[PDB]
């Protein structure tokens, strides 16, 4: 089936054919832009991305409730400081300069699912609702952001899934099978 696989140059014509294809210096902004974009500041933002993760791994069954106190004071401090962070890109860049990079996005959306997360388990019960617990889905999904980080492995998932995009009824025929 690899051997023989219809095709239902081509590099010349892809590089051809993809051939078509910042912020100011005012006030403190300048100075906030100049401190976010600091590489010890994005290098600390790894490296607490990588202490989160550690923090997460952590955890363990029966734990002496001085050692879950002692978890759930760092999530605080990680959310905190990932908040905080978040709040440094929002006025370094503008709105629509922070909002229009997808993955910004995508770390405001996971700081405030963990800020939800913390208001909610202080008072959880009182829900009563299946999706109580849904919420902490944000910690383990910032761990993401290190995939950005590895090259070739973020390059290679970002082609197979572009690929899987572009055949959305051979899907569609196995979920018809
Ligand atoms: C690449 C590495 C250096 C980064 C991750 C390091 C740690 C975050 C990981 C490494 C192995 C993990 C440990 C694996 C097994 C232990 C012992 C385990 O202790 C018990 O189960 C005692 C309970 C009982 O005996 O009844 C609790 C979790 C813990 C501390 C884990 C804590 C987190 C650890 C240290
Ligand atoms: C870096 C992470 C170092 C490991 C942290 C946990 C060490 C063992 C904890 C034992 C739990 C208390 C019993
Ligand atoms: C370009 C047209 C695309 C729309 C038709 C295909 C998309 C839907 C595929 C659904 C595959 C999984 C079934 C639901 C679970
Ligand atoms: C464009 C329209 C695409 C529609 C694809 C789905 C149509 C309904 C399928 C029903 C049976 C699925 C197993």
């Amino acid at each position: 089936i690899i051997i023989t696989f219809q095709e239902q140059k081509n590099e010349r014509a892809c590089i051809d054919f993809a051939i078509s294809a910042p912020q100011n210096r005012q006030s403190f902004q300048y100075k906030t832009w100049t401190f976010v974009v600091s590489p010890p500041f994005e290098y600390f933002i790894m490296a607490m991305i990588a202490l989160n993760t550690v923090v997460l791994m952590m955890k363990f069954y029966d734990a002496p409730y001085e050692y879950e106190l002692m978890l759930k004071c760092l999530n605080i401090v990680f959310t905190s400081m990932f908040s905080m962070e978040c709040v440094l890109k929002i006025i370094a860049f503008g709105v629509l300069n922070y909002f229009r990079d997808a993955w910004n996005v995508f770390d405001f959306v996971t700081v405030l699912g963990s800020i939800t997360d913390i208001l909610v388990t202080e008072i959880a019960e009182t829900n009563n609702f299946i999706n109580l617990s849904f919420l902490r889905l944000f910690r383990a999904a910032r761990l993401i952001k290190l995939l950005r980080q590895g090259y070739t492995i973020r390059i290679l998932l970002w082609t197979f899934v572009q690929s899987f995009k572009a055949l959305p009824y051979v899907c569609l025929l196995i979920a018809m099978l």
